[PDB]
């Protein structure tokens, strides 16, 4: 029975019936589980086996996971639709996956600025360079708006490289002196800084206890939505600098194990289909990577900068590296003075 696709994804993380409407174009069925964390799927794409055609973890892993040959390369020949990914941020992908040989971005988040307009304005007076790192990288700024209160992120892996990025190093340089230049940064704002947090943000932003809030997008918009719902007159804005920033992708790869080649490449063909990426964003709710999509996304979350960003802010987005050890708890050790 070759109508039979194993596919492996993120819960609530697809169309109502995206999966139907395939089988429908392909005499295809499906099987489809979720996993809930990059180390269950990890786990699972090890142990020797996967017995899937299809998983869509996320590119930090990918990336390694490539080079433990646990994919094999696409057969673009038979991906008419490929055409449709957003040429921008393929190429900001490169670093994960050289080449495009393996996966395609299926829906993506940045690491920018979740702020509330009304309080940054009290707090700074006006024009607060609301669209850029210097808002919270300028001691005389960010001083300004202890008194709203702001937050960061906890996570050096992710963090630091704003830091670096904004001083104009390379975000995953390796070197001692720039990673100290980062954390002699982070030491200047660091008494202007309510807490380092990667959840609490998220209601304080909504509940406006804190007025500025670097952290994931996704992040910033539950804040926002659930801000707009609590009827108390707080308002979120998302911004990604333009200055560029961090990213992530969740990939659509194939593992080399696969069972149903033939049938797993269809499917991620399918999944470029403009009308189908465009559906899946309608209900999830984060960009996708599929450019010919965008137009046929809900004018709400279309016309919204706060997800689909100036692409010139596109062409200088950046993803995350593999650190090697020394680096890795280089930025611990950095981290940890830098908090207390």
């Amino acid at each position: 029975d070759n109508k039979v696709l194993h596919v492996y994804n993120w819960s609530d993380y697809i169309a109502p019936d995206t999966l139907e409407k395939f089988t429908k174009e392909t005499g295809i069925k499906v099987v489809y589980d979720v996993y809930d964390s990059n180390e269950v799927l990890e786990a699972k794409l090890l142990a020797g086996k996967s017995g899937y055609d299809v998983v869509v973890p996320s590119n930090s892993f990918l990336a390694k996971q490539i080079k433990a040959g646990v994919y094999q390369k696409l057969d673009k020949s038979k991906l008419p639709n490929w055409k449709n990914l957003n040429k921008d941020l393929m190429h900001t992908l490169e670093v994960s996956d050289p080449g495009n040989e393996h996966a395609i971005p299926y829906m993506w988040g940045t690491i920018g600025i979740g702020y509330n307009p009304d309080k940054v304005k009290a707090a700074f007076g006006d024009n607060a360079p609301v669209d850029s790192w210097d808002l919270v990288f300028k001691p005389e700024n960010i001083q300004k708006l202890k008194q709203c209160g702001v937050s960061f992120l906890d996570s050096p892996t992710e963090i630091l490289p704003a830091a670096l990025h904004y001083l104009g190093y390379k975000p995953d340089t390796d070197n001692p002196k720039e990673l100290k230049a980062a954390e002699e940064l982070f030491l200047k704002i660091r008494p202007y800084v309510t807490y380092f947090h990667s959840s609490k943000y998220i209601s304080d932003l909504a509940n406006g206890n804190i007025c500025v809030a670097i952290g994931y997008s996704g992040d910033i918009y539950q804040a926002k939505s659930r801000a707009e719902e609590a009827k108390n007159k707080v308002t979120v804005k998302y911004n990604i600098p333009k200055e560029g920033a961090g990213s992530f992708f969740d990939m659509v790869a194939i593992p080399k194990d696969a069972e149903n080649t033939e049938g797993a490449l269809a499917f991620v063909n399918f999944l470029m289909k403009p009308e189908i990426m465009a559906e899946i964003t309608d209900v999830v709710q984060f960009p996708n990577g599929n450019a010919a999509a965008t137009p046929l996304v809900s004018e709400a979350i279309r016309n919204d900068p706060g997800i689909y960003p100036s692409e010139e802010v596109m062409k200088k987005l950046y993803t995350f590296p593999d650190l090697p050890a020394k680096t890795q708890r280089a930025m611990t050790r950095s981290w940890t003075k830098i908090k207390s």
